[PDB]
């Protein structure tokens, strides 16, 4: 049948500079960590130490710095403008928040979106988003982010916002948790562990089990973090439709293996990030 449409993640994308570095090795999508001020406000791209192994831990920017960058990179026209980046997982490090503070992280994060991302409906950045949450108990984060939109006007920014949490919880657990928060679609499932750390497939396998089942809620798997070319093959065997790597090249030539180009594609644009594949 069809081939699946497969988002090349680069990891770790902090710096404005990095957007091209990793697109320009084959990345269609990024994932960027933001950290959180004592408000709750979303502060710097920046992740720190301990990181994956092989990378420099501390290269970050201001975060609304970072959206302005990442809207150059995903506005058509701009001078800057990478056709192939459609996706940003947004890694949110809500650990230093109490949980009461996970509704107000969603409100700041949608105003310094709609501002310095999607410039207030002026000729937006067009890339989707995935809202990554490392707590379940902080699920009220959603609810903020989208109230705040609605109340700023801009409701349908919604439909380029997807969701995951990313602390592998096990499923049923997760699943819970998106029913306390009342969402119904646009789910993406993470799975995995630091490139340092050894890891198997079974939550991979149970995570796509759900997404395949008839009445389950995840939309696609994505698996992280990913360098090896043996490893990037038992995920892809495994049928997840993300990969999260340090190194997009070592991803793309696995793709363009002769056999592998038979079942697994770039995900461009037109591949809504929120659709199962069938
Ligand atoms: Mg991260």
């Amino acid at each position: 049948g069809n081939r699946r449409p497969i988002w090349i993640m680069g990891a770790m994308v902090n710096a404005i500079g990095q957007i091209d570095e990793f697109v320009n090795l084959g990345a269609n999508s990024i994932e960027t960590d933001v950290s959180f001020d004592d408000n709750a406000n979303p502060e710097y791209t920046y992740h720190g130490i301990p990181c994956d192994c092989g990378r420099n831990c501390k290269k970050y920017e201001n975060f609304n710095d970072f959206l302005k960058g990442l809207r150059s990179a995903t506005t058509p026209g701009n001078s800057k403008y990478q056709e192939k980046l459609v996706l940003v997982v947004f890694d949110l490090k809500t650990g230093s928040l109490y949980d009461n503070q996970a509704n107000d992280a969603g409100k700041k994060l949608a105003k310094n979106l709609l501002q310095h991302y999607w410039n207030n409906g002026n000729n937006g950045g067009r890339a989707y988003i995935v809202l990554s949450i490392p707590d379940l108990n902080h699920y009220p984060l959603i609810k903020g982010f989208k109230d705040q939109l609605t109340k700023d006007g801009h409701p349908e920014l919604m439909d380029k916002v997807g969701h995951d949490f990313s602390g592998n919880d096990d499923i049923g657990d997760v699943g819970k948790a998106y029913k306390k928060a009342g969402i119904t679609g646009h789910i993406w499932q993470s799975d995995g562990i630091t490139n340092c750390l050894p890891r198997g497939l079974s939550r991979v396998n149970a995570a796509v089990a759900n997404r395949d089942s008839a009445n389950g809620f995840i939309n696609k798997v994505y698996y992280w973090t990913v360098d090896k070319r043996s490893t990037t093959r038992d995920a892809l065997d495994a049928g997840v439709d993300g990969i999260m790597t340090n190194y997009p090249d070592v991803i793309t030539d696995v793709l363009n293996e002769a056999a592998y180009k038979k079942k697994f594609r770039v995900a461009t644009y037109d591949d809504n990030p929120w659709v199962t594949f069938k």
